[PDB]
């Protein structure tokens, strides 16, 4: 009975951060400052644990109470699949509080602690791919910031910091409300044609621009673009609207990627593929509720012959990505000229995500999710 | 460097069976002989070793030296994903003898060795989701052997022999040629007449006749089976045609599951949900190349919302079912009144898929595929 689950338990704690998130949820760069983290951790009986983190609110103890402990509480932790049929069960019935999100943080937990239980990368567990693979650098969204993100030529300047950097790739969320004037085509694409004139012809180029223009924004969006050669548009319509991204991919050249936000996990995904409703797949961890689903629309869309670029940064992300074939980048940022990436967070002892100077991102040797969590920073800092 | 492969052997030995197989490769009983039989056995530098069992043609030295050594010697075995697409990548070339059925024996040794290693269950590995699960009783192809599989009500007895047994469903193989007479709907209608007759509307039925029918005797036999609430009717035409199973299916109240035989693996099965070629998907470890892609398989009907049941008995198909949701059945047999499948094999020492008086088969609690080999038997009766 070592393997059953005799505990599961949330840390919260305040990292330090110049991170900060608009009314709407945009990312932006701001002052330093004290940012409520969340830690779920995952015990044996034998003793053995798995960690994940995430937000407060999405393991709060009304969820944990309500929905994760009575799943998870004297079972088999290998049993992943059951236990998320489970808990994706419960969500129909749950006042809309058993989130997606709170799903992948659990899943996530549960990969740890098999990984760490058995000295094992996930990404081996799984069955491995590749040990390292390309990054693109993706550009937070547009600000007000003098010298930030404010102009065209702003996304120019940082394009060329980052191709120096070794990213082979790049992509750019552009200007987004509460942006004072935002959205804005003209500016959109006045952004990506800066930044091709800056990078040259030979790096690839994304964009992710506002994510609810009309269909006749987006197609003068995505016709601008033609032009500069960009490899995919990004959710530039609302994701809830299927029929019209089933017309806005037939209606233009540029590959569109989707659906990153749409609820339904790799059921909802299947749909767009049946209804040719995107040309490159999209999913991520914390989009599709976890590890094990997201392995499951990495699969659907191999099925077809399609890549499926998975959302996100951070160990869960990774590991999907060096487990699987089907998928050209692992997303590394949101990254901003202000900010330093590559010093990581308070709370890891080192980078889940270290990449060399080609652009090369290489999976830690460290067993689980392999992220090297500070626990005793975490405990100097709990939220009382 | 202890994960890294450093042999690929192969053991030919003698196995004593009362299985045979007719010119067109149909099991029969028959009379007590010695068959050869081959084991698959990857070593690592550690010593750890993990073993498959295939047919000793699947795994001849043009195979293993020319393909099978040249992907694996020097490889980290947990890479799973990479050496199963490196071995996909060189099957075109080969020419035709680098088949589906050497990526399946490889790919399950290498699953069996990382479980070995570990020490967990294959299923367990993957992710758990069911430690039993029904079985059905899979009835041999038809035969010409008095009191066997010759009349429709021989048909009807075993039936009621399997029942007893506890078996919650049945399902017919009916009469194909060689059988002097074969084939015939109107025969295989009665030999379904006769079992439904025998164990009542309450156990569940299925039929895999004749594999090469023409539309129109298809359409007359699933006919038939409306008026017997048959669950499936399984490959009763010509797989290479996706467009006769199109065709069926319209014309068929009675749902049809497939492909089982069709070649092209996971891409080749989402071709056959796109198209709504059948009503639940088919996959087999030795049908699409492994464990590795019959899990992709499973995943992929799944995001469609659909069942997909797994073709063939032994632990490689049985771990695949334990770990998923979206199959009804595990397939055990093939079964016929002259034969006692739970004495099993003389090479292993006790059964990969016992099954208790209710139907449930409990996957057994051993590590990696959890085939209880018997070493010894093997080197006594190897062939020389
Ligand atoms: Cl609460
Ligand atoms: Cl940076
Ligand atoms: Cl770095
Ligand atoms: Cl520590
Ligand atoms: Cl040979
Ligand atoms: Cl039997
Ligand atoms: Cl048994
Ligand atoms: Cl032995
Ligand atoms: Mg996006
Ligand atoms: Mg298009
Ligand atoms: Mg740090
Ligand atoms: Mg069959
Ligand atoms: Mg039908
Ligand atoms: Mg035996
Ligand atoms: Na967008
Ligand atoms: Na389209
Ligand atoms: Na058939
Ligand atoms: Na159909």
């Amino acid at each position: 009975s070592h393997m059953i689950i005799t505990d599961v338990e949330v840390r919260v704690f305040r990292t330090t951060t110049r991170r900060h998130s608009d009314s709407a949820g945009h990312a932006h760069p701001g002052p330093a400052h004290q940012v409520e983290q969340a830690m779920l951790t995952v015990r044996t009986e034998d003793g053995q644990e798995g960690h994940s983190f995430t937000a407060p609110e999405i393991v709060r103890p009304h969820v944990i109470e309500k929905f994760v402990k009575k799943v998870l509480i004297g079972e088999d932790h290998r049993d992943r699949e059951r236990l998320w049929q489970d808990l994706a069960h419960w969500q129909r019935g749950s006042a809309a509080q058993l989130t997606d999100r709170t799903l992948a943080v659990v899943d996530c937990a549960l990969w740890d602690l098999a990984g760490r239980s058995l000295g094992q990368p996930v990404y081996k567990l799984i069955g491995g791919y590749r040990d390292k693979v390309l990054a693109y650098g993706s550009i937070m969204c547009g600000d007000e910031l003098e010298g930030g993100l404010a102009t065209p030529e702003d996304y120019g300047r940082f394009a060329e910091t980052l191709v120096k950097r070794g990213y082979k790739g790049i992509k750019l969320h552009t200007w987004m409300p509460p942006v004072s004037w935002a959205p804005d085509v003209k500016m959109d694409l006045k952004a990506c044609a800066a930044v091709r004139e800056a990078v040259g012809p030979d790096i690839r180029l994304m964009i992710d621009a506002f994510h609810w223009y009309s269909r006749t924004d987006a197609l003068a969006l995505g016709r601008g673009l033609e032009k500069l050669g960009f490899d995919w548009i990004e959710e530039p319509m609302d994701e809830q609207s299927l029929s019209s991204y089933k017309w806005l991919s037939d209606n233009l050249d540029i590959p569109v990627v989707g659906p990153e936000s749409a609820a339904g996990k790799h059921w909802h995904r299947a749909e767009w593929i049946k209804a040719g409703a995107c040309d490159i797949l999209r999913t991520g961890v914390n989009d599709v509720g976890g590890i094990t689903p997201a392995l499951k629309t990495m699969h659907l869309a191999e099925a077809f012959g399609m890549e499926c670029e998975v959302h996100g940064n951070t160990a869960m992300n990774l590991h999907v990505v060096a487990a699987t074939k089907n998928c050209r980048w692992y997303e590394r940022g949101l990254l901003h000229p202000f900010l330093e990436y590559d010093d990581g967070h308070d709370y890891l002892k080192s980078l889940s995500d270290p990449m060399d100077r080609d652009g090369f991102v290489h999976v830690p040797d460290r067993p689980g999710l392999g992220e090297d969590i500070d626990f005793t920073f975490i405990d100097n800092n709990r939220v009382r």
